[PDB]
């Protein structure tokens, strides 16, 4: 049977469908007093069928069952015998867990019709799989309770990573362009901007800019001509604390909110970092200028300057683009979506995949990631309660339309290629968010022929009505057509695949090494340009609980690829198609030609990756889970 909208289904259609909305709202329920996330529209709990599926289940306790063999092996071995038991019952557990996993699939496959009878074991085995996670977290606790015992200057931050590989950057840090092309290709793409005139804020003059561009070179000159780009972290607000935050755990932290001007030389060959300011009151914090390779005295305050803007990195990428933007938005479509559209609403079939395992992971982040104590409070500087209420505070204003791939990309004065050629984020992003845009508008004209099929859809009206109301989503407005729908569905899919892929996937090749990011210091920031040391600028780097927690968390939540854009097949037993329209399904139709689309962006990108310096694979369909699941 074909989905449809209710004011075209018969009545018994009618009926059934405004009874299961009303069984909906009784299991998705909004909260705004979610534990270490006030304020956030959040589920209040995770409803058993949005538990994850066994295939999610074994895969993120693989990666998790990986990184606490190789923690407890990187152990003295004195040390290591308070876990090798535990260690060694978890991968026999999870082992025996796969095992069963493949034995019921054999089964169902043996006998497709009697393969009912198997639902309950199925979650049998899920309900095992989280008990096998429950005892993680045991392990974890008492790992972190013995963190004294357990756990160039840099080698401790070489030692928490065990036997994995340090990621290139522990090599390339320190270079500029390196620096510079994280503003471009790194894990927050989303805060670099033009500048035609500099804030008033930041006094960079004209002698500065032609010290690094040369003499030939002027701000005039570079602004007009599109070579000018600013990062500018005022929104961190409290994420940058006015000083030192002491915490238990962690001693005395600081982190900052500056500002940095990087340039195109007149070949736009590559960005280049050329001034630094390592806050937003330039009268408390001097100007530094990038140095020449002879000037071994304002080598280090530059290291420090550009480890200043790093900090201020990792609290903006994980608070405000992958937690709040990603995450915590997608969270809002998920509830409307189900407590709003029928299951037999084509928008409810289109989206729900896209939101498959985003309740849970959610709540892990506020349960387990949020509270005191806890890996954010350890790993980020400002106080906990402060961090939950600015990434809360940034996710309720986030404009849905103003977020917008290509809104954003005009807004910040990025989108030309001529201007700024080298911008893999942009030109592979706009490949993706063009092909799921198409897609939107294939399936939206099946279903919709008039604007008047959207505006007498009373479902969506409702549902535009909640993710407004209830889902706090800044931006938002009524849907009165077509075309602006697609715009909306493109947006709210974009954001749960493509967006979280490439905002998340870099974590583990970038943040896992506290020296090349960290989003917390251990020394304010460099109080001249001049005279400082390499010991200054290792008084910046972390305790080692925060090297290890980072390590250990950042390789997790890139490691699980759970679904895959376009697909559209359950990514759990029976792995059935999610489409069963033959409008959508038909040879040559909708789902396909998405399919193919899909294919052809990833042999693009292929071939752009092979002309860049360095590859940029975050945003190949091929690795964009459907979902924000991880
Ligand atoms: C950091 C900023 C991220 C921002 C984005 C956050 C958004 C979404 C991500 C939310 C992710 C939520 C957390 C991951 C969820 C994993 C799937 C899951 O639900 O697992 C649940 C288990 C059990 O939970 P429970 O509440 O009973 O006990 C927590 C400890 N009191 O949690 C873990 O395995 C702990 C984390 C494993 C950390 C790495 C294992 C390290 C083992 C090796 C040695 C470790 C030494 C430390
Ligand atoms: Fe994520």
């Amino acid at each position: 049977i074909p989905p449809s909208l209710p004011q075209y289904d018969n009545l018994a259609g009618k009926l059934a469908r405004r009874a299961v909305l009303t069984s909906k709202k009784l299991v998705y329920v909004w909260t705004e007093n979610f534990a270490n996330v006030k304020g956030v529209p959040m589920a209040r709990s995770v409803p058993l069928g949005e538990l994850p599926n066994v295939d999610w289940l074994l895969k993120t306790a693989g990666v998790i069952v990986e990184l606490i063999v190789n923690f407890v092996a990187s152990l003295p071995a004195s040390a290591a015998a308070q876990f090798e038991r535990i260690a060694a019952g978890l991968s026999g557990d999870l082992e025996a867990a796969r095992q069963v996993h493949e034995a019921l699939l054999e089964e169902a496959k043996n006998d497709p019709a009697a393969a009912g009878s198997l639902l309950l074991r199925f979650t049998e085995l899920q309900t095992r799989v989280i008990a096998l996670l429950t005892r993680v977290g045991l392990l974890v606790d008492d790992i972190l309770k013995s963190a004294s015992n357990l756990v160039d200057g840099l080698n401790r931050f070489r030692a928490v990573f065990g036997t994995l590989r340090l990621p290139e950057v522990a090599d390339s840090f320190r270079d500029d362009e390196a620096f510079a092309y994280w503003r471009v290709a790194g894990p927050n793409p989303l805060l670099i901007r033009r500048v035609d005139a500099l804030p008033a804020n930041f006094p960079l003059g004209e002698e500065q800019f032609r010290r690094v561009m040369g003499a030939d070179d002027s701000l005039l000159e570079a602004a007009a001509s599109r070579r000018l780009y600013l990062l500018d972290y005022a929104e961190l607000g409290k994420l940058a604390p006015s000083g030192a935050v002491d915490k238990l755990l962690t001693g005395t932290g600081f982190a900052y909110a500056p500002i940095a001007l990087f340039a195109l030389g007149k070949d736009r060959a590559g960005l280049l970092p050329v001034a630094i300011q390592c806050g937003q009151d330039p009268a408390t914090h001097p100007m530094f200028v990038r140095p020449a390779e002879s000037e071994s005295d304002l080598y280090w305050g530059w290291q420090m300057a550009k480890t200043v803007v790093q900090v201020a990195e990792e609290n903006y990428h994980e608070m405000f683009v992958h937690l709040a933007q990603t995450h915590l938005v997608s969270e809002a479509f998920c509830l409307a979506t189900q407590r709003t559209l029928a299951p037999s609403h084509p928008l409810h079939v289109l989206l729900a995949p896209h939101f498959e395992g985003t309740l849970f992971i959610n709540e892990g982040a506020a349960r387990i990631l949020l509270p005191s104590a806890g890996f954010i409070d350890v790993m980020f500087a400002a106080p906990i309660q402060d961090t939950q209420a600015t990434a809360g505070g940034n996710r309720l204003g986030f404009d849905f339309y103003r977020g917008m791939l290509p809104e954003s990309l005009k807004a910040r004065n990025v989108d030309d290629p001529a201007a700024l050629p080298d911008y893999p984020y942009r030109d592979d992003g706009l490949l993706v968010w063009n092909a799921i845009r198409q897609w939107a508008a294939d399936y939206v004209a099946v279903y919709y022929a008039s604007d008047g099929d959207v505006t007498a859809d009373v479902e969506l009206a409702a549902w535009v009505g909640e993710v407004i109301g209830s889902g706090k989503v800044a931006g938002f407005r009524p849907i009165t057509g077509r075309s602006q729908l697609v715009e909306v569905l493109t947006m709210v899919i974009f954001t749960a695949s493509a967006q979280h892929a490439a905002v998340n996937f870099p974590q583990p090749s970038m943040m896992t090494y506290a020296p090349a990011i960290c989003a917390m210091s251990a020394a304010p920031a460099p109080d001249s340009p001049s005279g400082k040391s390499e010991a200054d600028w290792l008084k910046m780097m972390p305790p080692t609980l925060v090297a290890l927690e980072k390590v250990n968390i950042y390789h997790l939540l890139g490691s699980v690829y759970h679904g895959r854009l376009g697909d559209y097949r359950q990514t759990g037993f029976p792995y059935a198609p999610v489409f069963s329209d033959r409008r959508v399904t038909a040879s040559g139709g909708p789902l396909e030609r998405f399919q193919a689309r899909l294919k052809e962006v990833e042999a693009t990108i292929r071939t752009r990756n092979q002309a860049r310096r360095k590859p940029y694979e975050y945003l190949l369909p091929s690795r964009i889970p459907a979902s924000t699941n991880i």
